């Protein structure tokens, strides 16, 4: 057999059956031949391309495989593998390189250090020293993106190694099941039970690896025995808890004073599947205050090694939830109670505050819809209006990295073909990916993408106010027509300047058969 | 408080107190106020500082604490770090810097690009941002080099920022509890115990790590109850196992076609603890037989994703080693019956062969003796010969990287003071960590040194043998008189032409209250 | 032709007929059929074989050739890769990798990630991706490491690679001629020269680079004609200068106001060779006083960039400084006075003091003797006290790094056979690459090696001193027998405790046949 033949078939016996790609001649002799039961999703830029195999990954909860264009398309995505390391995204990045004959010379296209050019984004980078290496290099970089804890890994490949005969001994790598489904040893994990039975005032916080684990259940179950408040830990990419149980207290604001004063009073403090902490804002001061004791299990050593308080268990975080949940006692506390719903922001018959678009959102959206976030100045708000009661339901930029909504977006709905996926992004964050309609368009994947069109970088003009920054050049995008994009790509678009047409736009949105952009004039 | 203050109490508050190091002038702001409850351990050249503390952290177990002097002393200590990393040990490994005003005109002892110089054999490197993230940093070094896959860790150090207030939040640092003490969920657990129970043939092939978590006794329990032989696995840097306990077979070759020769008809082999496979010569040929399942638990990413067959389970050692030897069932097969005594090899009155110097240890050395083997050509007959009952009692250069026996049989011998350590090390490998000899003389540390002198790299000749290659220059070290190095270094020196000299010389180390050198004459 | 044939080829082609090395299983296929024109210089340790193979690069002023054993080989030679990073040598280390075949398992001896682990202390370092581009590869190694800026650079060769088939194209590697033997514009050039010519007491700095240009003979015409002062720039790697010259000096003080200080009043400053500047105490100011101008002339971007202050120009300062040495007009002023001799020191019939030492070599030693420092408390005496009238005369540790002196004074006096050496070196020092001697008794290279025995790391001492650092552990380093480690190594070995003692001393060794050894017992 040809290392293409057998790398094809690793592939297929290790789940993988998509290649999301924008290709290039280094690459042509890898997607020759290509197979009929594999399915090719194009995208236009490779930021889009990442984009929407990341959120196919995150959705589907299963590795990603992506085919770019050696360095040039290699280096357009390394944005986008800024956010996929953030959220553990399990990607397989391959590129095409030079024939091997033509590296030395560094002909046109060839990838120089190749490895080196991904770093620090990727778990694992490599480049095989033959053409026989291949198949093995690439079952490798499949386990370094599927362990725990997940991420990118990179395999560059020159183009003349497809042809070559493979080893026969590469048959062995086809079935291999690789795990690290593993969690604290009984005698430890007794005394950590122990030390949740007997809190006091015990708090939980919940990231993105809950949510990635599917593990949202177990920990529904873990805090309604420990009769526990529930946060999501700050910047999260993911949604870990149904946002109306009567337990949840919402998304921890990414300051230290801010979370220290949050903790305040709570004896036990277990944090699930986060760092400790993503905060984001300077807001010196204690990390945690006197009488507050912080347990973190987390996927992830570097996570562990980096918190600036608390003891750290490293384990699976599905396998950890569903423990602890089965193993708790059940409190007499009292059950906390449900938040109050959020207030109604007056709205006027002019252009939307962020608040009526959510709650409106919320009204019309059905119950398993799936949001995306890139509307950076409203995401207190997009947090405290949308009731997100399934898991997968909520994604936000995990590196802070714009573009990732909009082709993300669309990898969601390829992964999930019966919820509905509705993409809130800002006008300014629209831009960074917009060609990823496209792909939305021509393999008619019907994700609604809500552009939240106020002019401004918002975010910015309100942290140039907090810096007491004046003459700040660069914040305001004007003169952007989003309807004509949308046309632009083949993609429905519609145009809320007011609440009667947003109600009017939504509805047709939802009904429409295909992807639909619409434009929203929200408030300065 | 200062950095300064603060970091020695998060280091004592973490269990370190002994500071292996070369000094200079960028790490004299570190070492002075030296905390008196700390000992320092001198040593000549930074190989050498660091083959001692490898030895030290691998037979206690626990974390050692390097300071070397700048690019310099990091960079003649990177052959050691290439042992080091193969064997998973937990070594901290810092080095002072310029002081940060005088960085960018990079005065001399600047380290430039730092944390880039040890790449790829540390799991973390790092130099922070600012004197007051210094303990912070300590703290992420002292945790990665910790956690499962335990190995080295480098973190630099601006001289100026000890004297520097720290944070008073850095309090919540010092008594940070971080766990990787994991095992697979009961489900797959249960399915693995079960795969085992249902061998008709099982084998069982043991690592290093087996004997880095002292999980050798459960592994001894884990192959009575399944009645397997047990292999160690291939250029071993540890003992797993008791060497004549009935079920032990040895060091296996390290060859693909010579081990799947000898697993041929296993029907299930269990690999604890030990990459699959360190592989040293070429040996072409099948990974396994038909009929071979191959199944590892290892507690690294990296062993798992490259193996070339076969499942695997990411964990903790200790504790996968005693869940599964008290899950397991005891079969009704017959116990495997030990290895014959190896021949005696005929010896005449002049030159030693080495199986007689390993059969001379092997009668007259105590029972709890600690071996360290650098004399290439002989390893095989070494593992034959040596009855180590114990865990804790071998260590060989886990990269093939000489110039570690020397130093680390000091580092053992002070992590045992009450196991006699005894280094049996080839006229060619004992010169590169020569000047090691001194810290054993200064500390007065027992460690008895054999030198297998047979005035050439025999392991290279005998390689050109197989290779056919002639005219192979640089092969042959004659003229190097090791008493007087011995005696250089302060180090009491003795000389055995023959077995009689051997035998006596042998009772004279055996009984001194010092380090001892013999220079053994062996066969060519 | 095979890839090892075409290999050797090629060096000898472009002048290389020396191996320096230690070798290891991955290079036996390298180095069998070792060609009979080609000489190979074993060394016993990898510091050791990069220290020799450095001083045959500067004082031969051309390239040198080292194979050393894969990773472990490669990462003990690393603290000596730092020294001659900042000697600019230009050295060609090259590796052994494991066979392609055996590369993806990590097979032991598998150097992982080979490129990156050298860096930063290469200009280029590389693995090629099939056997037939290793020539190419060589070539590109050859003219990186010999272009301005010189330095080392790295190639790894995966074992099996040798004798596969070459491309017959690569003859066109043979011969290629690589130049970077120029000089500012003409235009540019007649400005600098007004402004020389212009300048009313102009200064001259002089660093390494002029030494390794042969740019001394030049550098003094120039000094004659602007009647200018001659320093050496500080932390001086090499000697620039007759240091009995009327314009001379000396060596600056390391230091941003010491140096601004000394160049008052000076209203241009022309430095060549060095960077600006390589301080090194902490001594902070004016990097130049008011109505200073400085302008260099450095073969290194790298250096030009950081300079603090001053203009520069990046070209060879071969031909920068003949072109300047003929084009400046002949000053009027009067030539600069010779320095006085230095004062004799009191010296009683016990322990030497330095200066005592430095005499009496200067006294006795040859008119065309060449010096290595490696006694690192003495150098100020050791420049003042020592006439070198002719280039090559002068080696010291670039980047600061111990263990450089021993070997590289063995190198030196390969280069140089008509030429005595006598290398100075500390007690302390001397432990780093002590098997270096070895090398001296083996090949017969008379190198005198002179060791400063105070019982102390004397430079930590003093600088402990102005730190007013006290409890400083690690700076003494008694109990060491030099006499008895040369006789280790073959080399005849002479003692020193008084002046009478020494002269006797040095009449014998520099009447010797071959290396010799003095342990002078010096002044704490
Ligand atoms: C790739 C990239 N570029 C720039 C930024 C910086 N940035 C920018 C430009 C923001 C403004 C986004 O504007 P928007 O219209 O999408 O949303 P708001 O008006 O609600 O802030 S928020 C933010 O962090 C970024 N995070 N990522
Ligand atoms: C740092 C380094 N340098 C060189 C080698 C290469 N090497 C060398 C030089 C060997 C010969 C050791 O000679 P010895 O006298 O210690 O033992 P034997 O005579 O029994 O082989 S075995 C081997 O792999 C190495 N492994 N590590
Ligand atoms: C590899 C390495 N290790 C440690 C040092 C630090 N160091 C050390 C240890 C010095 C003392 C040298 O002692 P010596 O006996 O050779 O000479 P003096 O007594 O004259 O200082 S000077 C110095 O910078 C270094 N520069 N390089
Ligand atoms: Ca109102
Ligand atoms: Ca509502
Ligand atoms: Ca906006
Ligand atoms: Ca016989
Ligand atoms: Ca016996
Ligand atoms: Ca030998
Ligand atoms: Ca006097
Ligand atoms: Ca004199
Ligand atoms: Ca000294
Ligand atoms: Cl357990
Ligand atoms: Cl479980
Ligand atoms: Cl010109
Ligand atoms: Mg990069
Ligand atoms: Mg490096």
């Amino acid at each position: 057999a040809s290392v293409h033949g057998t790398t094809y078939e690793l592939l297929r016996r290790q789940g993988i059956d998509t290649v999301f790609g924008n290709p290039g001649s280094n690459e042509l002799p890898f997607l020759k031949d290509f197979p009929e039961d594999f399915r090719y999703i194009l995208a236009l830029q490779e930021a889009c391309v990442v984009g929407i195999a990341d959120g196919y990954a995150q959705a589907s909860r299963k590795p990603a495989f992506i085919n770019l264009a050696s360095a040039a398309g290699t280096g357009n995505a390394m944005g986008a593998l800024s956010n996929a390391w953030n959220s553990h995204s399990p990607l397989i990045v391959t590129a095409g390189q030079q024939t091997r004959a033509m590296i030395g010379v560094e002909a046109l296209l060839t990838n120089v250090d190749a490895a080196n050019l991904p770093r620090p984004l990727v778990k694992w980078s490599y480049e095989p020293a033959s053409a026989a290496e291949v198949p093995h290099a690439m079952s490798r970089a499949i386990h370094m993106a599927s362990m725990a804890p997940q991420g990118p890994v990179y395999l560059s490949v020159p183009y003349d190694d497809w042809d070559k005969d493979a080893d026969p001994q590469s048959h062995h790598l086809f079935d291999r099941h690789v795990s690290s489904s593993v969690r604290l040893n009984d005698q430890d994990l007794d005394i950590l039970v122990k030390a949740l039975n007997s809190a006091s005032n015990p708090a939980i916080v919940l990231g993105p690896d809950v949510d990635a684990a599917n593990a949202n259940a177990d920990c529904v179950m873990l805090a309604e025995r420990l009769k526990a408040p529930v946060w999501v830990a700050p910047s999260a990419p993911r949604c870990p808890f149904p946002t109306r149980h009567p337990c949840f207290r919402g998304l921890m604001p990414a300051g230290i004073a801010a979370i220290s004063q949050l903790l305040e009073g709570h004896d036990v403090v277990l944090v699930i599947g986060a760092p400790v902490f993503r905060y984001h804002q300077y807001d010196p001061g204690q990390y945690l205050k006197p009488g507050t004791r912080l347990i973190s299990v987390t996927c992830d050593p570097l996570e562990a090694a980096r918190a600036p308080m608390g003891d750290a268990i490293v384990a699976d975080i599905g396998a950890m939830a569903s423990a602890l949940a089965n193993l708790v006692e059940e409190s007499s506390r009292q059950l906390p109670t449900a938040a109050p719903e959020p207030a109604k922001v007056d709205q006027d018959a002019g252009r939307l505050h962020p608040e009526t678009v959510f709650d409106t959102l919320n009204d019309m959206a059905p119950e398993n819809a799936i949001y995306l976030n890139e509307s950076t100045s409203t995401t207190a708000q997009m947090w405290q209006r949308l009731n997100m009661r399934n898991p997968g339901s909520y994604y936000f930029c995990a590196a802070g990295g714009l573009g990732f909504a909009l082709p993300a977006a669309i990898g969601v709905q390829l992964a999930e073909p019966e919820r509905q996926v509705i993409a809130v992004i800002g006008d300014g964050s629209a831009n960074y990916s917009i060609s990823a309609l496209w792909t939305a368009a021509q393999y008619n994947i019907p994700t609604i993408f809500v552009i939240m069109n106020n002019g401004t970088y918002g975010a910015l003009r309100w942290f140039a106010g907090v810096l007491e920054a004046e003459n700040v050049p660069g914040l305001d995008v004007p003169g952007i027509d989003f309807r004509a994009l949308a046309k632009g790509y083949g993609v429905q678009a519609l145009k809320a300047d007011n609440l009667e047409q947003l109600k009017g736009s939504l509805q047709e949105a939802l009904s429409a058969k295909g992807p639909v952009l619409i434009e929203v004039s929200t408030v300065s």
